[PDB]
């Protein structure tokens, strides 16, 4: 099985799997009941930020979500990488719909990761920034539903010609090399992402959500992971 | 056959290929024969540097090799990319040996590429950097005789258990992901690179030499490169 960490933009409360009542932003590890959420006054049609840190110092990843000229939400979580992934990994963006639905639209995506050994300056890095997607963005692993479109954004879920989200779709984007997150001999290992993201439903209830994640290098869709999966986990333990 | 753009740190003079008659950098824009050279002391069994940069705004290709309290070698040239190579390329560094040799090792790496479209902050853009490279680097192609040590370096050619480096050699490592390296409705592509390199010879005549190239995706090795064709060319011309 892969091996998974994420933060979850979830639309949709899925209650009798460990879900809080209400959207909210999530921390997974390696399940997708979440270690911790907070409560995420999600807005339709409109585009929101999420930042994305961890370092190893206080070895706490954190997550903020936003709109313009509204309350963060936020959530924060102990980790230790060391523990939970192997030393390389990809990074990515998820997202799914299920019988509810919303546009999964990333509108920019950057990632960075630094990991200095042992030594005085002994850092290597890694950065990458997309504030636009071509219609062949050959340094993305596209996975399932996922495709970078004329508008030059990344839709990783199916959405129509006229721009209406479809139902029971899931797609993922991975930045194509892989990263080298933790290594023993790391005095400060450490990363951030941020994505732009438009969640847009004509649904009275918009489903599933968008998720940075974290895997193994070979990660891919599990079986029946559309939905309330977030195209992440195989099942709901 | 591959399209090869390369700055060559060129230790040997094969002068019926129209090397001059000493060590020397070289801009080399589809053939071995490059198209402009300068005067390099080379200086056997110390660390240098070596900094190229591109700019699409003059279309200006530039390259300086220094070691420590020594005067740089210089050299540049005009290079509209778009017209030499394709629009995703790969990046990476080759080396040499053939009846004369050297060691080839690279210390550090630093690559960082942006592309700006259209739009007045609509930056792409990638970076990395190696200070260190660990035994099993999974974000580089290793092509040939290159390996990657436990003690740290990149050694592009083979060095024997004594350190020692042999003749007939041939190895390239490239970044693992692709690099968009210009797109038509760019406003600004550009991009820099650094290495620090340690070349030493028992030999009184060190061969062949240290390059760094940008190539289409799928570039390998092209058979019989070793000695003066430094892992790049499959012929003379
Ligand atoms: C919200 C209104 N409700 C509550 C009244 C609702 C909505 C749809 C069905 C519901 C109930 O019940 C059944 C029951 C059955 N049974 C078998 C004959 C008996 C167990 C079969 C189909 C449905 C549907 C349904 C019919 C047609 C096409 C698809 C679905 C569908 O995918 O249901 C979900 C899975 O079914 C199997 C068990 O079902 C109970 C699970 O929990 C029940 C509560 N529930 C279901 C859903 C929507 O779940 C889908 O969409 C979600 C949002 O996109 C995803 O998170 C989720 O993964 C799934 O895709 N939300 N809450
Ligand atoms: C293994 C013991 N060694 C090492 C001690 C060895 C063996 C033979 C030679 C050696 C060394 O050196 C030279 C040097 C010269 N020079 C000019 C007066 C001085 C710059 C001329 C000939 C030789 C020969 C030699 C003599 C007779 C018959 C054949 C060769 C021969 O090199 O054939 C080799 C292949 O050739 C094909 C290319 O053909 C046009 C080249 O133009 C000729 C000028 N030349 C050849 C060389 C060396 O080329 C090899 O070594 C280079 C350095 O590693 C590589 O750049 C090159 O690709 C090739 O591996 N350098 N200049
Ligand atoms: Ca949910
Ligand atoms: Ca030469
Ligand atoms: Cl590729
Ligand atoms: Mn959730
Ligand atoms: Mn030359």
């Amino acid at each position: 099985a892969d091996t998974i960490v994420a933060v979850e933009l979830d639309t949709y409360p899925n209650t009798d799997i460990g879900d809080p009542s209400y959207p909210h932003i999530g921390i997974d590890i390696k399940s997708v009941r979440s270690k911790k959420t907070a409560k995420w006054n999600m807005q339709n049609g409109k585009v929101g930020t999420a930042h994305i840190i961890y370092n190893s110092v206080d070895k706490r990843l954190s997550a903020v979500v936003s709109y313009p000229n509204a309350d963060s939400a936020t959530v924060s979580y102990d980790v230790d990488l060391d523990n939970v992934l192997p030393e390389w990994v990809r990074v990515g963006l998820s997202a799914s719909t299920g019988l509810y639905k919303e546009t999964n639209t990333i509108l920019s995506w950057s990632f960075t990761s630094k990991l200095k050994s042992n030594s005085t300056h002994e850092t290597n890095a890694l950065h990458f920034m997309f504030n636009q997607f071509s219609k062949d963005q050959k340094d993305l692993i596209l996975q399932g539903d996922a495709t970078t479109g004329t508008d030059g954004n990344l839709e990783l879920t199916r959405v129509s010609s006229n721009g209406s989200p479809q139902g029971s779709s899931v797609g993922r984007a991975l930045f194509y090399a892989p990263v080298h997150i933790w290594e023993s001999s790391a005095v400060v290992a450490s990363f951030e992402a941020t994505f732009t993201f438009l969640i847009k439903s004509p649904d009275s209830h918009p489903a599933d959500g968008i998720a940075f994640f974290i895997s193994n290098i070979d990660s891919s869709i599990p079986s029946g992971s559309t939905g309330r999966l977030l195209g992440l986990f195989p099942d709901a333990n």
